[PDB]
Order: C-alpha cells, then structure tokens, then sequence
C-alpha cells in the first residue's frame, strides 16, 4: 500500500545515493611514481615490493646498474575502497646489503600524510610488514611535504630525496656514494 | 490496484539494481600477460594451455627457440561472471620434457591471491586439471606478491620469475640453464 | 482506472526489461578468424563455405597457392539472436580431392564449446549440412581448448591446428606434406 | 479524469515503443558491393541499373574496358522501411549484346535469401522489372551462400561468381572468355 | 484539478511527439551534386541557378572552359521543411545560346522521383520558374533511375547524362560536340 | 494543493518548451562571407563596416591593393535572437571615392531574402544607417538568388557579383576597370 | 502533506530553472584580444593592466621594441557573473611618457557597447581606476563599431585603430610616428 | 504515509542540490605556474615548497644554475574543497642565503586576491608557516594585479616580477644582479 510505496521510494533514493557515493569513492586516485638514481657504485638486484596498501601493474625492474635509474609505480586497489598505496621496495645491493625505500600515499588525508623513507639493512632482507613498520614508525620517515631531504644511509652511502604532498605522488631519490 | 502498482515499482527498482550490479560485475577486469624467456639451450614446442578459469583470445606460439621469448595473454570470461583467469601453460622441450607454468589471477581477492608456479615434468604431458591442481596445491606455488622468486627446476634448468599482485597481472619468467 | 494504469506501468517495465535484454543479446560477439597455411604442394581452389550458423562479410579467397595462407573470417548473425558461427570451408585441391575445415563457435557456452576439425574427402565435394554433421559428430573434431593438435589427413598430407576457447575464436591450421 | 490520464500514459508508452521500433528498423543495414572483372575481350558500356528495391549513391561507371573492373554499390532506402536492395545491372557489350547481373539482398531473411545471377541477352536491353523477374524466377539464380559458382554465359563467355550470405553483401563476378 | 493535470500531461506528450517529429523531419537529407563536362568547343559563362526548391551554399562557377568540368551542389532548406532541392542551372555559351540543366531531388518519394533534363535555348536566357516548368513538364525530362541517357541537344551538341535515384543525388552530364 | 501542483507542472512544461525554443533559436546560423576582388587599378583603404544587424569577429582588412582580394565575414548576434546579418562595407579608394558594398542575410526567410548591392559614392563616406537604407531601398539591390549580376559602377569602374540564397551566404564581387 | 509535496515540487522546478540560468550565464563569452604595433621609434616597457572588469590568463609582455607587436588578451571572470572585460593597458615609453590603451567589452549589450581609446600621458603613470574613467568618459573613446579610427596622440605620435562590435572583440592598434 | 513520501522527495531534492553544488565546487580551478629566471650569478639549490593551501604534482627542481629558469606549478587540493593554492618556495643560494617566493591564489575572490612576494633571508631557512606569514602579512607582498613590480632584494640582488589576477595564475619573476 502507501507504506510499501514509501519504502520502495526510499530504497530507490538510497540506491541513487549509494551509486553516487561508490562512483565518488572509485574516482579517487592515489598513485605513486618512484624514481631512484643509483650512484652508489654497485649494482642493485630487485628483491621485492611489499604493498601494505595498493598494488602495482608493472614488473619491478630486476637490475639497476650503477648510473642507471629504477623506475617504478603503483596505485591504490581498483574499486571504491578507502585505501591508499603504502609499501616498501627492497633491492639487493652488490655489497650484500639491502636498500629499502618506504613510500606511503594514504587515502584519507584528514588523518594521514604522504611519507617516505630510505634505509640500508645489513644482509639480504625482503620487504615485509615488519620492515614497513620499522621504516614508517621507528626510522624517522621523511614527510612528503614538497621538500628535499638528505640523510646519510651509512655503508659509504647517502641519500637525497623528494616527495610531493598530493595524491598523485612522485618520490624521487638519489642514492649516491657518501 | 495499489498493491500491483507497488509490486511494479519494486520490480523496477530491482531491475535498476540488477542492471547496476551486472554492469559493475562485467566491468571487472582480470587479465594475465605471460612472458617467458628461454635461455635453456633447447627449443620449446607449444603443447596446450589449460584454462581452469578464463580464456585467451590469441594463438599460443607454437615454437619458442632458445634466446627467444614466449608472449601470451589471457583474461576472464566476458560478461558478469565472478571468475578470474587461472590456467597452466604446457610447452614441450627438445630434451623430451615438459615445461609447465601455472598462473592464477582470481576474481575474488578477499579470499584468493595471485599465484604462479614453474615446474618441469618428465616426458610430454599436456596441461589439464590434474596438472593445475599439482602446481597450485602441492608444488609450492609462488605468490604474486610483486617479488622476484628463483627456484631450481632441475634437469640442468633454473627459473627466475616475477608476478605482481594486481588484477592486471604480469607474469615474467626467465628459464635459464642451471 | 487504477487497473489500466497498473497495466500500463507493468507494460512499460516489461518494455524496459525487453530493451535491456535485446541490447545485451545483440552485444554478444561470436566471431571466428580462420588462417590455413598451405604447404601441401598443390594449389587450393575455393569451393564454398557452408554456414550452419552465422555468416561472413568477405569473399572466400578463390585461390590459395602452395606456400600461401588462406585468410577468412565470419561472425554470428547481426541482431539479438542466440546463435553462434558454425560452418565448414571446402576447398578443391589440385590432386582432385577436397579439403574440409569445420569450425564451431557456439553462442551458449553453458552447453557447447568451440570445436574444429580438418579432413580430406576423395573427389570434389561442396560443404553442406551432411559434411558439417560428419565433421562435427563422427570424424572426431578437436576441441577448441587452446591446444595444438596434429592429425594425419592422409593422401600424403598432415595437419597441425590450434583453436582458442573464447568467443573471439582464432583457428590456425597448417596443412603440410606428410 | 483518471481515464484521460490512463489514455495519455498509454499513448506515451506507445510513443516510446514506436520510437524504439522505428530506430531499430532504421538501424538495419542492407548494402551490396558489386565487383565485376571484365576479361571478355570487349569493352562494356553502362546502360542502367534497375533497382527493384533500394538505391545507389554513386554513378554507374560508364565504361569498363577489357581487363578492368566495374565497381558499384547500393543499399536499402534510408529510413525505417522493411525493404532490401534488389536490382539488375545492364551493361552494353562491344559485340552488341547486353550483360545483365542480378543482385538481391533482402530485408527479411526469415523468408528470403541473398541471390545473384549473370546472363547475356542478345541485343541492347535495358534493365527493368521484366529482366529482373527473368533473372530471379526463371534463369536459375545462384544463391548467395558463400560459394563460388561457375556458369557458361554463351557467346564465347563464361562467368565465375561469389556472393556471401550476410546483409553486408559482396558480389564478385569474373566474366571471362569461354 | 484533475482535468488541468490531464491537459498538462497531454500537452507534454504532444510536445515530446512534436520534438521527435521535427527532429526526424530536420534529419532528412536531400542534396544534389552536379558535374557537367564541357566538350562543346565553347566557353560557358554562368548566368544563374534558379532554385524552385532548396538552395546552395557555394558560388556558381563563373567560367567553364572547354575541356573543364562545372562542379556545383545544392541541398534542401535547413530545418524541418518537407521540401527537396529542385532547380535549373543556366549557363551562357560562347555561340550566344544558353545551356539549361534541370535537376529535381524531391522530398516526398511516395509521389515524386528524381528528375533531370538538359536543353539548349536560343539566345541568352536566365533560369526562372518558366524555364523550370518547361524542362520539367514539357521537354521530356529523364528520370533519375540510375541509368545513362543520351539526347542530341542540337546546335551541333549532344548530351550524355546519369542520375541516381537516391536522396543523395549525383547528376553527371557530358555535353559534347555532336 | 491540487491547484498548486497543476500550476507547478504547467510551469515545468512551459520551462521545457521555452528551453527547446531557445535552443532552436540559438542554433539558427546566419553568416556572410564577403570576397571582393580589386581590379580597379587603385588601392582600397578600409573605412568601416556598419552592421545594421549582426556583427563580425575579425578585423576589416585595412588595405586591399590592386590585384588583391578583400576577405571578410560576419554572422548574426550570438544567442537566441531573431536577427540576421545586414551591413554595409565602406572602403576608401585612391581616387578619393568610396566603395560601398551592402550585404543582407535575414533571419526570417518567410518575409525577407538575401540581398546585396555595390555602389561608388563621390568623396569619402563612412558606412552608416543612411547609406544602408540608400543601398537597400533606393539603389536597386541585387537579390541573392544564386545568380551573377553585372552593373557599371561608374568612374571607369564596373562590378560583377554573385550571392547565394542560403543562410550560409557567400557574396563574391569583382570590381574591375570599366 | 499535499502542501509540503507541492513546495518540494516547486523547489525542484526552481532548482532546474536556476541550473539552466546559471549554465547560460556561464556560457556567455566576453574576451578581448589586443594587438598593438609599435612604429613609434622607441621601446615600450610594460607597466600594468588595470582590469575594471574581467582578468587575463597571460603575462603582459614586458618589452615591446620598435617594429614589434604587443600581443595580449583577457576575458570576463569565470563563472556565471554578468560582467565583461574592461581595462586599461599602461606601457612605459623610452621618452619617459606612458601609452594607455582602454578596452571595454561589456557583458550587457542592451545598454553598453564595445569601446576603445588610446592616449599618451606625460610621465610614467600606472593604469588605475582614474585613468580608466578618464579614457572612458572624458577622452572621447572610439566605439568598437567595426571601423578604423585615426587620432593624433601627440608627442610626434599618431594612432590608427580598429575594434569589432562582437563579444569576441579584437582591438588592433598601430601607434606610429606622426 | 504522505509525510514519509514528502520527506523522501525532499531528501531526493536535497541530494540533487548537493550533487550539483559538489560538482560546481570541484570544477573550480585554482592553479599557479611559477617561472623564476636566475640572473643572480649564483646557483640555486631547492630547499622546499611549503603549501599553506593546495599542493603540487611535480618535483621541485633541485638545481637552478645561473642563467637558467626554475619552472614549477601547483594547484588547489582535488575535490570540492573551498581552498586555493598558497605557498612559499625556498631555494638555497650559493652565497649561503635563502630565496623565498610567496604565491597566493585564493579560492574565494570576494574577500581575497592573488598575492606574491620575493625576499632574501640570511642563512639557509626552509619555507614554513612562519615564513609564509612574514611574506604575506609583514613584508609588503605585491598584489597579483596584472602589473610589473620591481624591488631591490638586497645582497646585490633585485627582483622584477609579474602576476595576473585570475585563478589560472602565472607568476613570472626575474631575480637579477642589482
Ligand atoms: C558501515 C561500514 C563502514 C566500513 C568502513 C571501512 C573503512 C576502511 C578504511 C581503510 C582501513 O581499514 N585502513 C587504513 C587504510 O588507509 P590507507 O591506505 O591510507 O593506509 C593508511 C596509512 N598507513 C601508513 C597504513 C597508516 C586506514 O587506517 C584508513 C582509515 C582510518 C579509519
Ligand atoms: C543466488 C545466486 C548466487 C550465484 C553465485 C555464483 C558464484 C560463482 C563464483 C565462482 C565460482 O564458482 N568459483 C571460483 C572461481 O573464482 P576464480 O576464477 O577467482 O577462481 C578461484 C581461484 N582458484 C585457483 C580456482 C582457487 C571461486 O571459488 C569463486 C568464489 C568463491 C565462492
Ligand atoms: C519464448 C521464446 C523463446 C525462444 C528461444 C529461441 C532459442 C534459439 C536458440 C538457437 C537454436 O535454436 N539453436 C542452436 C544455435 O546455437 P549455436 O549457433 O551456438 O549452435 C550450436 C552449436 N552446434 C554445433 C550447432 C551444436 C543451439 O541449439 C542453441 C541453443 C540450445 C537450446
Ligand atoms: C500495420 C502496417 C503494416 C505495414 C507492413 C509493410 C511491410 C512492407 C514489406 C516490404 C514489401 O512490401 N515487400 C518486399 C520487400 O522486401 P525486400 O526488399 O527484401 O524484397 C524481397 C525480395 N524479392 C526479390 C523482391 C522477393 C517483401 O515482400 C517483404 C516482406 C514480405 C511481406
Ligand atoms: C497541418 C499543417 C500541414 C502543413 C503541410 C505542409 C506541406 C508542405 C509540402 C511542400 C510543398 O508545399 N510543396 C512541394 C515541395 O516538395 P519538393 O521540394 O519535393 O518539390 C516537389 C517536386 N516538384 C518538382 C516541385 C514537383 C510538394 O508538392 C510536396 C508535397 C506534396 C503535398
Ligand atoms: C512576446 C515577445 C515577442 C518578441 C518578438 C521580437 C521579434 C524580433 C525580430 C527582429 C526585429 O525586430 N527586426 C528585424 C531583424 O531581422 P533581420 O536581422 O533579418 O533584418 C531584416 C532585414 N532588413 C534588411 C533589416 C529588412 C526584422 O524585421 C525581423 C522580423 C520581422 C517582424
Ligand atoms: C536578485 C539579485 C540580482 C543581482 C544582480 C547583479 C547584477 C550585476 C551586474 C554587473 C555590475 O554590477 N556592473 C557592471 C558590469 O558590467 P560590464 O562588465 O559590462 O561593465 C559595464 C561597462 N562599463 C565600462 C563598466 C560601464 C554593469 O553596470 C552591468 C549591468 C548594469 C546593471
Ligand atoms: C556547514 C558547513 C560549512 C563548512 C564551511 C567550510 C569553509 C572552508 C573555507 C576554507 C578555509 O577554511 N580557509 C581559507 C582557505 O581559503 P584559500 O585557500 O583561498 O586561503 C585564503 C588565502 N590566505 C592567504 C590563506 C588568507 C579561507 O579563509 C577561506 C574562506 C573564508 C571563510
Ligand atoms: C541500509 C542497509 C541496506 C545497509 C547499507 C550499508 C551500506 C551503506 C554499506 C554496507 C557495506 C559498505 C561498504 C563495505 C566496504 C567498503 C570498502 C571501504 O574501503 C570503503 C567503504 C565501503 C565501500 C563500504 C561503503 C558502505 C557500505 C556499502
Ligand atoms: C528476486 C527474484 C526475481 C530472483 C532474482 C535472482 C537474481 C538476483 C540472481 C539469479 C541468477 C543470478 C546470477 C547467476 C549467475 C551469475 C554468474 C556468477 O559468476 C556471478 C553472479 C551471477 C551474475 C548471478 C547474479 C544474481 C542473479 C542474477
Ligand atoms: C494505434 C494507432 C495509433 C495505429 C498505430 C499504427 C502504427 C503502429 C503503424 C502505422 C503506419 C506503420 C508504418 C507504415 C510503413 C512502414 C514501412 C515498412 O517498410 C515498415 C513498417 C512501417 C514503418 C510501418 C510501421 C508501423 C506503423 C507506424
Ligand atoms: C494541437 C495544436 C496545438 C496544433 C498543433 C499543430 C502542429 C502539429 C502543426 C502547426 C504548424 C505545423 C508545421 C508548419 C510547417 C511545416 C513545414 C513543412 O514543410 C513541414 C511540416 C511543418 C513543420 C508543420 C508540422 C506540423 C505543425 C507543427
Ligand atoms: C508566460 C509568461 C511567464 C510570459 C512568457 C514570455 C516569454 C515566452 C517571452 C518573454 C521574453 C521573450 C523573448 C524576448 C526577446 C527575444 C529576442 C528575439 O530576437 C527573439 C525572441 C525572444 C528570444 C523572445 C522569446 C519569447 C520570450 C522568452
Ligand atoms: C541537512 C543535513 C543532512 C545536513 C547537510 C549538511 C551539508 C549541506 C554539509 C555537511 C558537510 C558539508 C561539507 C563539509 C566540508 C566542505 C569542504 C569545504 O572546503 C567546502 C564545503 C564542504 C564541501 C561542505 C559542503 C556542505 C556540507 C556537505
């Protein structure tokens, strides 16, 4: 009767609202483009990229020789999901150590910001949740605040990086001999 | 009367909801691009690709000589079907053995992940359901976790592969002399 | 009155449903691309293509010399019809025999699959319903299962063919000297 | 009152149905592309194309010398009309005879099929309704069944033609010296 | 009240019907492309084109030398008007006579057909309503029936023309020395 | 109540009708392209273009040397206004006289037609309302009837002009030495 | 109840009307393209452009050498605002004086017209509201009436300018040695 | 009942209004393009860009040698947020001082205007909120009023800058030796 018609009309209104909300959520773009210059004097072998959030549509370049550039990119999961792209790239270095690069492009910018970090681990370590937590919570990550930051990585290596503050984040790092 | 009008309005609302759901289901893309480099010293002859899920729109390359690359791709079945693209590619090798490559790009990522595996079978074996089950459940498949994995295939052969974690999966494998 | 208004509303809903169904049925694509390599040592003269289902928009190439390739294609009938493209191509060979190639890309994949077959008939025979039934039900057709199949055709001829399992089917056959 | 509102709603529904039907009828394409190779040893002068159904948007080529090809095309009448393109092309030959080519691409394929015919008439005769009836009902036209058909035209002339079975019909004929 | 609401609904339905009808009427295309080859041995000077129906968007070429071609085109009046393009082109010839070419592409093909005519008038006469009536009703115009028609124009001149039967009419005439 | 709802529905219908009418009025195109060839033996200096109706989006070419062509164009005012493009172009000539060219492409073709005129005024006179009235009502303007018209301008000058009858009017004039 | 439903329907109608009105207001284009040729024998240094209405999206060219052309453009403020583009460009001249060019492309053409003016001020003066008022109300601006106007600027300088009457206004001025 | 239906209709109207408002807010563009020419005789090293409002999608160029140009751009935050792009770029100079450039393109132009400023700070200072407040409230910023402004920066340096008044702001500065 009248109640059923009102319920159906309300359901249709809720359906339209849900369609609009889902389209808006799916139209949100959170992508990261990582470019790392290798002036470290040693060849880099890709180990893995651990994605705490998001994913990548391309192959992680297996080898990055000295004087070359690692080019990589990722983005948030397809669909109306309120997650960004957060991850750690782990490359094996010729000296036997691991270069770890943390990137974080969050979905909700009301509570979170773009973050990035670079660190060198002794031995060959694959990027995982523990490495991400170390780089994000305990190793003093740099804010993606459209600023250049330099930090000595050790092992005769230093890093100079930059990351913008937008959702279309670009993380450019130069890892050079210290 | 009023009841019939309410029923028709509810049916129209359900029709609109069903149209939206079917369009969303059909817009989901699950495709796999397989690239296998042959540095095994022997020529590969295509046997078959068994698709547990999905299909392919191209011909499986009949011959892959040493130093060449097998390029292949597949995708999930057209239409609003909640299935991914899961399959095994079987190539005959010159020594008389079979190279089997398992790929798995699931539809529902809440329960499943991207998987891949590489194995060498003695004799000439065509890819089928049993081979897929062996490669997916009992031969320790590698997760498609944006990481490089290496494993000795035996018969003087080793494999080094990579697979991303997204629905637009790329599986790059190098099968080289051990 | 109220009954007439309800009937008209139901008719409009049925009209919208019918429009959506017809559009979906018409958007289904079932096409076949046939490529046959002639390494038989004899020239092929086109006889005819009998379409059990579907049709073709191009001319069947009249002559296919040795070392050349027959290129042909067909698709299902235009409009919202639940039929695929099923047919037999009959070519006359220089020795006086007929090369018959059966292709079958069904509309309903719930009950049917892609099928193909190659056979050589003594004498000059045009493709028709009987030839299609022979090739589809009694001459052991190969499944379009993304696999390479080889079969001796006789008369000093062998065939090696491939057909994928999708609705956008490609049938590649090489008919060579045995 | 209520009756008038119901009548107006029904009229609107009928208007929508009529619009959809007219759009579907107008979207139906029936076109014919005629290509006739002249290896008859004599020049052909265009006489006329009588369209039993449909029309053409181009000029009938006035002269077709020996070794050249007549290219022509036509289509069904613009608008939502349930008629195909049926006609006869009449060319004058140098010997004083007429080459008549019948083409028929019907609108309703439930009752009709593609047909074509080739004939040589003594003297100079223009294509008309009587010639079309002769070629379609009494001179054994060839079915447009994706098959090659050969027939001796007489006067030291033979014809070898092909016509597909689809609505986008192509009629390729070679009229050569017998 | 209810009557006013019914009247407004009927007015809206009539508005939608009128919009559809006007769009359909405006989408009807009736254009003519005239190409006249001058092999008369004398130069042609444009006098005027009298449009009984329709209009032209280009300049009538002032001079057409011997061995050149007059290219002209016209179309029906813009907007939803049920009129075709009917007119007479009058060119002055070097000998002091007038070449008049009548073209007629009607809007309603249920009652009318494409017509064309060619005539030579003594003296310099501009195309007007009387000339159009003479060429259309009393000088035996040729039907635009996809046929070639030849007629001696006199004054040592003959004409050979062709006109298709469609609304996108092309009228090709060759006026040569008799 | 019911009256207010009926009033609102009628207002919405009137709004839709008004939107359609305004869109149709704004889609009406009335533009004029003027091309004047100067074979008068004297240089022309632009004085002004007085637009009785419409406007122009380009600069009136300041100088038109002998043997060159003045290219100009205008159109009706943007928006749903029922006005055409009517104006007079006044150029100063080297001898000290003024060349005035009247063009008139009306909006309503039910009452008005395309008109054009060419005149030479003694002295330097700028185009204005009085000059337009003189050229349109008292100096015998030529109708834009797709016809070539010639008239001696005096001062050792003659003009030969052409103007089509459509709303996309082109006015081509040649002002040459008499 | 019924009153609330009527109020909501009226509010929706008003919303649709407001959306249409705002779209129409925002679709109105009022832009000015200024081109000033410098044949004054002195270099021009840009001082500023004071926009009484509208704005510009480009940089005012800092230097305009003798024999070069200043190219500039502006437009009305983005959004549905009923304002045109009115401003004064002030350039510093090498002699120590200021060249001021007033342009005015109004929004409402029912009350206003295109205006322009050129003046030379002693000393270096920046364009402001007072300069605009002087050039628009007291220094006899030229109407943008598709006419060429010349005026001696003084200081051994004269100006010859042109401005059309449309909303897509072009103001071309040549400032030359007197 | 009736109340619930009225509430649902009002909610739908509010939803449509909110969708329109959000689309309008998101369609507002506020971007800044900064171009700074370095004729200071010293190399510039990027320190950081502090965005009080908005963000940037590109990397701040690390080095700007003498005679080169810094190219940078930013825009307001994506989505329907009523914020502009306001920030300070801080570059390190070879002499040990900092070049700070303030840009401000506000969202609400009813209360705010485009502003810019250039200053040199002793020592190496990173752009932050305090620097922005200093440059915007206490160091006399130049208005983005389409005017060229010059100011001695000190330390043997002077600046000459320009900024337009539109939301698509361009800020061009030349920092040269004083
Ligand atoms: C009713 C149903 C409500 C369902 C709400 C689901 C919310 C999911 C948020 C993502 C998440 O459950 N968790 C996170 C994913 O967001 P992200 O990709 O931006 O990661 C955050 C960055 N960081 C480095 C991991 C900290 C995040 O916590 C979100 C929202 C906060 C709540
Ligand atoms: C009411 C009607 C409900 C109908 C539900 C149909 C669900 C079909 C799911 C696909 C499937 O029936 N089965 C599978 C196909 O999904 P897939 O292509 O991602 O394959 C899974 C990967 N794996 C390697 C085969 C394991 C899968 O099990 C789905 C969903 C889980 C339930
Ligand atoms: C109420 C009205 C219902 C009308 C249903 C019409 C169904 C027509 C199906 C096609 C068909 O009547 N018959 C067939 C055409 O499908 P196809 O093109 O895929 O051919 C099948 C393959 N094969 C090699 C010929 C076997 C087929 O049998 C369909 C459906 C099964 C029922
Ligand atoms: C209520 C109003 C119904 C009006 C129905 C009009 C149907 C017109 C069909 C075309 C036609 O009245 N007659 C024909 C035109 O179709 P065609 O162009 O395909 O020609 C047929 C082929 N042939 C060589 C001429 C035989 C044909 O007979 C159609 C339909 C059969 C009925
Ligand atoms: C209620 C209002 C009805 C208004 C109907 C107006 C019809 C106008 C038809 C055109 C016309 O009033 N008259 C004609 C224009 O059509 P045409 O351009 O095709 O010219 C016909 C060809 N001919 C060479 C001139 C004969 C023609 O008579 C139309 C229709 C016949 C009625
Ligand atoms: C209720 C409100 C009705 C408002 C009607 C306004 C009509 C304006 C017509 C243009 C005009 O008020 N006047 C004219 C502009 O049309 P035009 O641009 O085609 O100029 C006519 C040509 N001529 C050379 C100037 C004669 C013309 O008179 C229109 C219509 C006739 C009425
Ligand atoms: C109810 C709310 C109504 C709000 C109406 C606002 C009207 C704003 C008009 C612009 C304006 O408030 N004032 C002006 C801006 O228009 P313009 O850009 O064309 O400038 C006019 C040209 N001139 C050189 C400055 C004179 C002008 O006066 C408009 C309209 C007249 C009223
Ligand atoms: C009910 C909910 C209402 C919510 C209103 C939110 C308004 C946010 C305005 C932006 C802001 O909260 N604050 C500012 C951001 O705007 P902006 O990017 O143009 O910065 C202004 C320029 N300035 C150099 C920083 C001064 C500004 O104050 C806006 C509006 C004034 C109020
Ligand atoms: C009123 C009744 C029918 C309940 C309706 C619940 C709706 C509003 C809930 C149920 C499931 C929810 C979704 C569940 C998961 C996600 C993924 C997350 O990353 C973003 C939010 C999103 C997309 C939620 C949006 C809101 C949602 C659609
Ligand atoms: C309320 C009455 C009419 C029953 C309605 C049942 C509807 C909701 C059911 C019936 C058949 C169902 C479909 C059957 C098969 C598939 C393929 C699967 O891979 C994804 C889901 C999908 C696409 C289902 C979606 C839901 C579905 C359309
Ligand atoms: C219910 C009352 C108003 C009668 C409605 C009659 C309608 C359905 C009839 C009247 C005229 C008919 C049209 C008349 C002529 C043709 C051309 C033919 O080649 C195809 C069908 C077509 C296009 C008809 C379609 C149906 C039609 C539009
Ligand atoms: C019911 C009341 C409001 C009367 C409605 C009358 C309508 C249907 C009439 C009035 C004026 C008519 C138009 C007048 C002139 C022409 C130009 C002609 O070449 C084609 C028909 C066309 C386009 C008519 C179509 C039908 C028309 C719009
Ligand atoms: C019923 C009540 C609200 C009165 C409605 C009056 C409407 C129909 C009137 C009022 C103002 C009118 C417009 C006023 C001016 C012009 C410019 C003219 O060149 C073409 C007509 C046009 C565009 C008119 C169209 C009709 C119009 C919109
Ligand atoms: C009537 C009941 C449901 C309350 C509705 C409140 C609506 C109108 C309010 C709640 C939250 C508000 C938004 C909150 C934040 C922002 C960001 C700001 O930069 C622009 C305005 C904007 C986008 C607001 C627009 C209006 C808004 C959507």
């Amino acid at each position: 009767a009248d109640v059923a018609g009102a319920v159906i009309d309300g359901a249709g209104l809720g359906f339209d609202v849900l369609k609009t909300v889902l389209e808006a959520l799916g139209n949100v773009k959170r992508k990261i483009a990582v470019g790392i210059d290798n002036e470290s004097g040693k060849t880099w072998t890709a180990m893995n990229t651990y994605f705490r959030s998001g994913t990548s549509d391309i192959v992680l370049p297996h080898k990055v020789a000295h004087g070359k550039a690692l080019l990589y990119n990722g983005q948030k999961n397809r669909g109306p999901v309120a997650t960004g792209v957060v991850g750690v790239i782990a490359y094996s270095m010729s000296d036997g150590n691991t270069l770890a690069v943390l990137f974080s492009v969050p979905y909700d910018y009301n509570w979170y910001s773009n973050w990035w970090n670079v660190r060198v681990y002794k031995g060959q370590k694959r990027a995982d949740q523990r490495m991400y937590e170390e780089l994000y919570y305990h190793r003093s990550p740099f804010r993606g605040d459209n600023g250049w930051h330099s930090r000595g990585l050790g092992y005769g290596l230093k890093s100079r990086g930059f990351m913008n503050s937008s959702g279309h984040a670009i993380l450019e790092i130069h890892v050079t001999k210290a």
